[PDB]
């Protein structure tokens, strides 16, 4: 199986704001907060 997520972090080391990590990392998880819309707000 592929391996680009954690990989992007592995090379990081311990950063909290660089480029690939902050991007790939965040996206790797995410919390329904992408440019689109909430779950079910304002019926
Ligand atoms: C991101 O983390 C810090 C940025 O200050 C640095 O050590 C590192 O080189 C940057 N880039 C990557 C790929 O980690
Ligand atoms: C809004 O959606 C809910 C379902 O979660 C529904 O019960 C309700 O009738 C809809 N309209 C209003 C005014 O809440």
């Amino acid at each position: 199986k592929p391996a680009w997520c954690w990989y992007t972090l592995a090379m990081c080391g311990a950063g909290y704001d660089s480029g690939t990590c902050d991007y790939m990392y965040s996206h790797c998880f995410g919390i329904k907060h992408h440019s689109s819309g909430s779950s079910s707000y304002h019926c």
